[PDB]
């Protein structure tokens, strides 16, 4: 119905993310607006259109594999614990909700209605230990907008732009081609956005991989010489050259840090002494610094 | 091929389980056999069939959604990272993998063959880094069977016992119907695990909910009389009554807690000082302590 198969729902209301709680507290299964990170692997949540309604959709938790429900016969609290979908409106244990976007056109933004209570859900704070829960509260819109949440597929949080795009450092410098020694070196040592010596393109391969040429070179990025992440190879998605091509350890959506796959190991910022090498990429770290991410820049 | 749809491998090898490594390391991606608890929300993968090959399977992490498959064509240990599957034989991004089982007709241990290479995954370290991880050595069965894991379903760990059962307190006694002052409550208090009075049934609904019968007065778990858990409801799955209706907390296979769906605190094995009432079943607890903890005992 609009929703993304796979999602994270965030409130506006506080920054969090809804999240499973899995605590051995009263609230155990309930779900709570408490992740900090959109990779908390408790905050994923699966959506399942109706057989039978045009619109309605069943939600589940991607941990436990349930559907989300109200607590009991005498609850509004949403626990993710269903065995099995429920499409009759009439039961308390009905699994049908039904987004309603708060903008038109806009799929980001949304309010969940609880079909069989007819009540909107919110980020709910009752006192002391219930605090930030899931709660159909009433057919009521929210006064303090605790009933909006930002929808999140994801899905595109592991998929990259391919057009042009470039990098920003650590050191608030893009990443630009520069020929050093007669080597085709790439350096984050660029001010403008629009040098088109600074331009990239990002393919991402079936298998998980990723390859990246210089759209100024129009060659491709190649681990070689001392580890400097030179720009002379061919198409690897052609040659299979393991040291052309990168996985990448997502931190957030367009940060992100890359592994280059002959040497294993990080590529970052480095400055190795030798003259003319002067924050040059290079394979230098076996985890992650923070010389080593990378930030996205659309083009 | 055989697998449940959603499954978590445990290493023969030192019984942990097989997750999906998240920390911003040089084997971020890899899957490595260190969870120590099946609830590990990294643990979860799930099984497809291959689309032309029978008995082929493809595996993917439930975490980020994506394919087991080869780290690089210089490698042979085994990501979860591949965007789709490739039944491509001689790619080396193969996602095929070959169950086979050790016992015939036991389809709980077995060896996972990756299918290009012909190789047998296993638990495998190199030292320093890259210890008790997911690498397919060799067309060799490994002499210390570091290459058998033991197969268990995610689903069945919310499941429980169908027909008789008892529940173990941390007292050491199993949980028994006792008259207390003319009211049916339920004691920790019997050695016997023959005693009829000790014999119950759990029936779990499609909305996650569990009522309990008393085999020996056919009555169900209720919350009645000072928080006490009386036996003399009737069927819950009729009444839709809040205060005989449980949902589990479940800490390990047959290890649970139940909270009462009427107070919405968990039961324990309690002593409220009104002289008879010793160890008696009672919601006396907001959050899981020790005397609330369980033990199914299947009969």
């Amino acid at each position: 119905a609009g929703l993304p198969v796979i999602m994270c729902l965030k409130s506006n209301n506080h920054q969090k993310y809804l999240r499973y709680q899995s605590d051995n507290i009263q609230q155990y299964g309930l779900l709570q607006f408490s992740a900090d990170k959109i990779l908390d692997p408790l905050a994923q949540f699966e959506v399942e259109p109706s057989k039978t309604y045009d619109g309605l959709v069943h939600i589940k938790s991607r941990y436990t594999n349930k559907y989300l429900v109200r607590w009991s016969p005498n609850h509004y609290w949403i626990t993710a614990s269903a065995n099995e979908p429920d499409e009759n409106k009439s039961n308390w244990a009905c699994t049908l909700f039904k987004p309603l976007y708060v903008e038109e056109g806009n799929m980001k933004k949304v309010r969940l209605l609880h079909v069989q209570l007819g009540h909107y859900t919110q980020n709910y704070t009752v006192g002391g230990s219930f605090v930030s829960y899931l709660f159909a509260e009433s057919s009521q819109i929210d006064t303090g907008s605790k009933d909006v949440f930002h929808v999140i597929d994801w899905k595109s949080i592991f998929q990259f732009p391919k057009g042009y795009v470039t990098f920003k450092g650590n050191n608030g410098k893009y990443l630009g081609v520069i020929t050093i020694n007669q080597l085709p070196c790439l350096q984050f040592g660029y001010d403008n956005l629009n040098d088109p010596k600074v331009a990239h393109q990002m393919f991402v391969t079936s298998n998980g991989t990723i390859c990246i040429k210089s759209n100024y070179m129009n060659k491709f990025w190649r681990l070689s010489t001392d580890d400097w992440i030179l720009v002379d190879g061919n198409d690897p998605r052609e040659t299979n050259e393991a040291a052309a091509l990168f996985r990448s350890d997502v931190h957030d959506f367009n940060v992100i840090s890359l592994l280059n796959m002959q040497k294993t190991w990080f590529i970052k910022r480095f400055t190795s002494g030798k003259p003319g090498f002067i924050n040059c990429m290079n394979a230098a770290t076996q985890n992650v610094d923070e010389t080593a991410i990378l930030e996205i820049i659309e083009l």
